[PDB]
Formats: structure tokens, C-alpha cells, sequence
């Protein structure tokens, strides 16, 4: 028993993280086989980021100028090249740890673990969400950027995120692996906002699920709802709509706990109405919403990954 | 920016998990060098946990029924030894991936990430912290325990807690590296109940100044207390008694943000008294206490591990 944010084992990737410096800005790359993937904003000092022009400011670059660190040893760049706003540095060594891998571009609301790394070092995991408005409240410093996000199915890693940016108001930015940002956002320091925080419907009530499978049942009413009505109540509390396709994808859970979704939807519904009185769910006193339907059977079920 | 409860990299740790089977029963062991430490409960049946005499039931083990399996292959068992709660196997092959470590007993209070394992394999990682009831509030099902908690200081593993027992009321249980019980606890599916859960009045302080570094700063107040009034209302709500060892503790953190540590306590004091009046702190709508000052520390400086 037992509910917590739960990141991926992060061994798997550890192996790939690399120091990327070029002139005097150091970040974090990804090496996988020949093949060190980084934010491109590695080539703009921060005078630069106002307004870069990256297709010039790559033109003084030469292989010899990326220098690429594993632990104590270099990597030999033997070419390089942009692809959206990654740079793909080309290395003489393919990475003798290199895991099963994919690139995967997610969507809103799905989950993954972010390693935070500096210079190349990690120094902690973290479970994160895609938000609705293309941002993650992540935990990122100086040095940061190049982390990357990822899940894990058994033994082959799925890398979805690469972080490029910390907005004004604190909340971050990035790319998928192939260099295109989640969202509107650019990598250049230019007044960027996010749009409304709105709350990933289908995760709090998987989140319910899983307080019920752990005995936390005192929000548990006696009222039902229908997908209209509850998201006449989604709509007024920034929630997404409720589709017919998130109520498939709780299905697993409505089985193994006997609770129809949308008598879970009315419970939720009491809840956005009513507030928690000063009650907590899970040791929580706000509704969580970053633990996928997947998240939760995954955590319920015990899988594990080798 | 942003803080996150952020985990250790566990790669360190997933390569010294293993799978220990004894009989009928298999949970995971911990490979450092060349002995594999596991639960002692691994030579009981279900039916032994109600009242079992260790020693009587180990006489009917030899080292051959001891199955220990690092991923596909096995390890050959040359001897064994129960010290306190735990087995130590002694195997014929010292573990190639054994990092620098430590065994530590650590004091209620302070944190840790867990690796949690099924069958050897882990699952996911997460961070936790020691309640002054000596119980954890961990994810933990059937298959689990020998699951270890470790901190990571640079290149050294610090391992401080093994997975041995859930309690009726869903709180975990568990041993330091040398067998011995946190708190009053045994391994026997016996009435054990924990005590107060009390509020680690020193961590919530720490996250406080987390909260003001981020920006997080509407609870500051015009007030200001000293220990023996803060303590009256300490334990009021069950929080420890702070100390001037606290306040000491909290010395870096006052220094980085220019707020006394005496003005943060009445900063928490009006917090316990006034509710957060349905606000967030740092995404929380309640009183986090499961950072510590130098979790705080860590995570806002950026330190990393190699």
C-alpha cells in the first residue's frame, strides 16, 4: 500500500548524460550511439539570447569548438549539424552504454521523469506532466539545460523532453528530441506567457482511483453525473473537458474497483464544489493531477523495468 | 527555479539490486561487494510471520537454499549469517558494480530516496523521510521488501534503510543496514501500531525558505516570535519541539534570504493557526515537511553527483 510520485529508475540514463561547452557556455547533452543531442542555444552567450539569429551565430562554430565531456574524458566531434533547435554533434565513440531506445513526442497531460543535470552530472529525478499549456513546473537552475525527460517500458527508454527554457513566471520550456518545442514557446529571452494552468481532468480521477485502492474513500458520494453535466462543472474550475476516450482509458480502473467513472466524476464533481474541508487525500490537501490512468495501474500492479 | 520532491539518480543502487528466493518466498536483496543483504522473513512462509522463532527456522536453511539471481544469472551462495533482522549470503563473486557506500542509521527527521524492487528489478524511485514515529510513508506491495533507502553524497552511497513490514494501517517499517529496526517495530504480523505522526517542525521551515527563494512569498508577516512561544503552539498542532540546534541548522538559509530564522517561525505560526486560507505554497496546499534544510540547500545550489 502506499501512493507516491514515482519516477523511473534513472540508471539508464545516467549513462548518457554529457558536459556540452561551447566558448563559455556549458550545458548538458545526450549521447546516444555516435550521436550527442543539446540544445542549440549552446552557441549564444546571453547577450546573445535576446535576439539570436542561429543560422549565423552556428556559421563561427567548428566541430573543434564543441567540447563534449564524459565524466574525465572528452569526446572526439567529427561533425554537427541543427535540426529545429537541437544540435546533433556527431562523435567519433558510439556510447558503450547507450540503452534501448525512442524518441517519442507526448501530449498534454502524460507524464514522464526529468533528470536534472549539471555539467553533465546528475543530481536528482523527478516525475513531471506535459501541462495543458505546453509548459512543466519543473525544477531547473542555471546549468540545467540539455536534462532530459523520459518513460521507461521495461528495458527501452522513451526520451520525450529536452529543456531549453525558464519562462518569467517561473515555469519551463522545452523540445521533444527531435528539437521541436512543445507548444508556442522559442528559445530566444523575449516576453513569453503561458496560457490558463488548466487542470488535466482524466489524471485526478485516476488519482481517485488510486486513493481508493489505498483506502482513502470518504469522498466517495452517493450521486452519479453524465459527461455533459460534469464538464458544465470541468468548464468553470479551468478542468479539460471529460471525453468519451478518457472514459476508456479508466475502464482498468473502474473494473478492478467496482466504481463506474462517472460515479467517480460526481465524487469529483462534490469536490470542486465543495472543497476538501480540511480533509487530505493520499496526504494530499489539493487534487493531484500528474499521475496518468497508466501511472496508476503501473504503480497498483507492481511492473517493473530491467 | 520551481522545486520539486526530487529522488537521488539510483543508478548507483539498481546495479546491486537483486532477486533472493528462499523456499517458496522472493523478495529483493542488496549486492555490495560479495555479500547479498536481505530481510531475515525471507526463510518464512506466510503462516511462519505470525510467531516466528528466526533461529529455529534458519537451522532448516543451508547456503544451497538460499537463490540468488542478479538479472538472468545466478550467484552461488558460499555462506550465511543472520545479524538483527537481516541475512547476510555470502556469495562467490564480489558484485563488479558495487559503487562507494556507507551504512548509516539516520535520525527521525531526515530523508531519503527509495529504490523500490520487485523480483530484483526496480520499479521506480522516490524520496521519503523518517517520521519521529520511526515508521516511513512509502509505496510499497507484496514483493518489496529488501527494497533499500540511500543518500548519495558525491560518489558514495549512504544506504540507510531496507523494506522489511507494512503495518495494519498502510505506514512502513524497516531496518538500517545491520538489521536493526527504526523505532520499536519487529518483524512479526503482530499488533504494532504507530504513534503520533508528528510534524518535522525543522524540515517545514527549510521548505519555507525553498518557498521565498521561488517567490513563493504572501505568508511572510509582520511578526516575529521566539522558540519557547513558537513551541506552544509546536505542539498545539503536534509538531517537535524546535531547538537551538534547528536554528542553527537553519543559519544558511536565513543568511540567503535575509529573513531570521525566528521571523520564519512566526511566519509558521500564523500558518498553523490561520489555516492557508485555501492558498498554495509551492504547489502545496499543505505544510510540506518531508524536505530538509540541506535538501533545500542542495536542490537550490544544484549540487551534483558523479
Amino acid at each position: 500500500s502506499g501512493f507516491r510520485k514515482m519516477a523511473f529508475p534513472s540508471g539508464k540514463v545516467e549513462g548518457c548524460m554529457v558536459q556540452v561547452t561551447c566558448g563559455t557556455t556549458t550545458l548538458n547533452g545526450l549521447w546516444l550511439d555516435d550521436v550527442v543531442y543539446c540544445p542549440r542555444h549552446v552557441i549564444c552567450t546571453s547577450e546573445d539570447m535576446l535576439n539570436p539569429n542561429y543560422e549565423d551565430l552556428l556559421i563561427r562554430k567548428s566541430n573543434h569548438n564543441f567540447l563534449v565531456q564524459a565524466g574525465n574524458v572528452q569526446l572526439r566531434v567529427i561533425g554537427h549539424s541543427m535540426q529545429n533547435c537541437v544540435l546533433k554533434l556527431k562523435v567519433d565513440t558510439a556510447n558503450p552504454k547507450t540503452p534501448k531506445y525512442k524518441f517519442v513526442r507526448i501530449q498534454p497531460g502524460q507524464t514522464f521523469s526529468v533528470l536534472a543535470c549539471y555539467n553533465g552530472s546528475p543530481s536528482g529525478v523527478y516525475q513531471c506532466a506535459m501541462r495543458p499549456n505546453f509548459t512543466i513546473k519543473g525544477s531547473f537552475l542555471n546549468g540545467s539545460c540539455g536534462s532530459v525527460g523520459f518513460n521507461i517500458d521495461y528495458d527501452c527508454v522513451s526520451f520525450c523532453y529536452m529543456h531549453h527554457m525558464e519562462l518569467p513566471t517561473g515555469v519551463h520550456a522545452g523540445t521533444d528530441l527531435e528539437g521541436n518545442f512543445y507548444g508556442p514557446f522559442v528559445d530566444r529571452q523575449t516576453a513569453q506567457a503561458a496560457g490558463t494552468d488548466t487542470t488535466i481532468t482524466v489524471n485526478v480521477l485516476a488519482w481517485l482511483y488510486a486513493a481508493v485502492i489505498n483506502g482513502d474513500r470518504w469522498f466517495l458520494n452517493r450521486f452519479t453525473t453524465t459527461l455533459n453535466d460534469f464538464n458544465l462543472v470541468a468548464m468553470k474550475y479551468n478542468y479539460e473537458p471529460l471525453t468519451q476516450d478518457h472514459v476508456d482509458i479508466l475502464g482498468p480502473l473502474s473494473a478492478q474497483t467496482g466504481i463506474a467513472v462517472l460515479d467517480m466524476c460526481a465524487s469529483l464533481k462534490e469536490l470542486l464544489q465543495n472543497g476538501m474541508n480540511g480533509r487530505t487525500i493520499l496526504g494530499s490537501a489539493l487534487l493531484e493531477d500528474e499521475f496518468t490512468p497508466f501511472d496508476v495501474v503501473r504503480q497498483c500492479s507492481g511492473v517493473t523495468f530491467q
